[PDB]
């Protein structure tokens, strides 16, 4: 087709450009886009290869955002204490410090409380009748859960939601008002997080803030900025990913009504349904790396300093991996999708167990309760070159 600029948010205004991805996978799977420029990596195996080699494909050298913020090097330095933008050994140490609360056994203990919240959220949405599926359901469950898990009082959860909207929504006019919105949001959140850390140091609780201030690995503890940036990461990741998998998942189930019928008849399909909802929605569309040295990928020569972009949404339609990839099949198995990153990468989603649980519980509850969910208008996409997000989705229940 054309040589679309896949770092341009407007390219995604009418949905994920899956035909361009499909053409690239078949014809130019490792493709240099000129513009200085970037390599588009669109095949499943190549995204896996890039992800599992941080020595060659660095997250630190040029950060992980896909658009050229090169001549503003102050924004790279403002984000370099983000765990996402660290290479080993720095990243290894930080990941060990923060990982304890997200092991499967730690996440498994949350299922009953998550289920209680999802049941109440769905109940209140059903009584409301007409509502926004995002604000009242898809956003509300992960927001309540992430507040309770972190240790933020439920009364303050709306501040968490507004902050993270301002931090990721820098390309959407509704979510942000000026170029310093996210920086100011970060300053406010850092002040809030430090208050919480101070309280839990004096008086520990069973929450993630207490786990973080108490954590100690190899004689190391979290510094103030390390704590602040992980607190931020948890809040934003918790509020800007799961809700989009839920929104796009509900949309796909309504757009493929036979699949929704079968989930409501057999709720034991929910685990595989979650993975197909993640493959389908690919809420995190892409992440960037930078080649630390000359190297070859898919028979293509990548130089030191070259920007390399992994497109997870393209990999999640790779015909070599998924049979009939444009079919939404909630029983698809196996389903080695890359929605959480390439398998084998050191940055593979720390919250993957929590995300799956939240999505599974929510759609179970939406299924067990069997209201007739129906769209009353077109969903409004988030303007972004990074998130595949739904801002609003008006629906009617029963
Ligand atoms: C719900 C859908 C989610 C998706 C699709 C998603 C996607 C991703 C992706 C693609 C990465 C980077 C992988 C890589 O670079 O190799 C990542 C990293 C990460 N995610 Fe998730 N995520 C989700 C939910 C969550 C949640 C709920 C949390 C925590 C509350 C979370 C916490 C993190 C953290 C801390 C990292 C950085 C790990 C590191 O750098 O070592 N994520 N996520
Ligand atoms: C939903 C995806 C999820 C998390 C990715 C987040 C944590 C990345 C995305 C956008 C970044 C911000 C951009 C601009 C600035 C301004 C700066 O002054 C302070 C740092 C800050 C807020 C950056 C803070 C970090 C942000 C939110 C998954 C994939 C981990």
């Amino acid at each position: 087709p054309t040589d679309i600029d896949l770092t341009d948010p407007d390219v995604y205004n009418r949905g994920v450009p899956h035909e361009q991805f499909a053409w690239l996978r078949r014809n130019e799977p490792v493709y240099w886009h000129p513009e200085e420029g970037y390599w588009a990596v669109t095949r499943h195996a190549d995204v896996v290869a890039v992800s599992r080699d941080p020595e060659i494909f660095s997250s630190q050298q040029g950060g992980t955002m896909i658009q050229d913020a090169d001549a503003a090097p102050e924004e790279l330095e403002k984000q370099r204490m983000m765990m996402l933008n660290m290479d080993p050994p720095q990243h290894t140490r930080l990941r060990k410090l923060v990982s304890k609360g997200f092991t499967p056994r730690m996440i498994a203990k949350l299922e009953d409380k998550i289920r209680e919240r999802a049941k109440q959220i769905v109940d209140e949405a059903i009584e409301k009748g007409e509502c926004d599926f995002v604000a009242d359901i898809a956003a509300e469950l992960p927001l309540q859960v992430i507040a309770e898990l972190i240790g933020v009082p439920q009364e303050d959860r709306q501040r968490l939601f507004d902050w993270s909207n301002r931090m990721i929504g820098y390309d959407d006019p509704e979510y942000h008002s000026s170029e310093a919105d996210g920086e100011q949001a970060a300053a406010e959140m850092f002040a809030y997080a430090q208050e919480l850390a101070a309280e839990r140091r004096k008086n520990p609780r069973d929450d993630i803030v207490t786990a973080l201030v108490q954590a100690e690995v190899d004689g190391q503890k979290l510094s103030d900025l390390e704590f602040n940036m992980f607190f931020l990461l948890l809040v934003v990741a918790g509020n800007e990913t799961t809700r989009n998998a839920i929104s796009h998942g509900m949309l796909a189930l309504l757009e493929h009504p036979d699949q929704w019928e079968r989930l409501r008849a057999d709720p034991s399909l929910a685990p595989t349904a979650v993975d197909e909802i993640l493959r389908w929605a690919s809420p995190v569309m892409s992440f960037r790396r930078t080649a630390t040295r000359d190297t070859e990928l898919g028979g293509q020569q990548i130089k030191a300093g070259d920007k390399v972009v992994m497109f997870y949404a393209s990999a999640n339609r790779d015909e070599e991996v998924f049979d009939d990839p444009y079919t939404f099949d909630i029983t698809r198995s196996p389903n080695p999708h890359l929605a959480f990153g390439g398998g084998g990468g050191p940055h593979y989603c720390l919250g993957a167990n929590l995300a799956r649980l939240e999505i599974r519980v929510m759609f179970e509850e939406l299924a067990e309760r069997m209201p007739d969910i129906e769209l009353t208008g077109p969903p409004e996409r988030l303007r972004s070159n990074f998130i595949n997000g739904i801002k609003h989705m008006p629906v009617r229940f029963t």
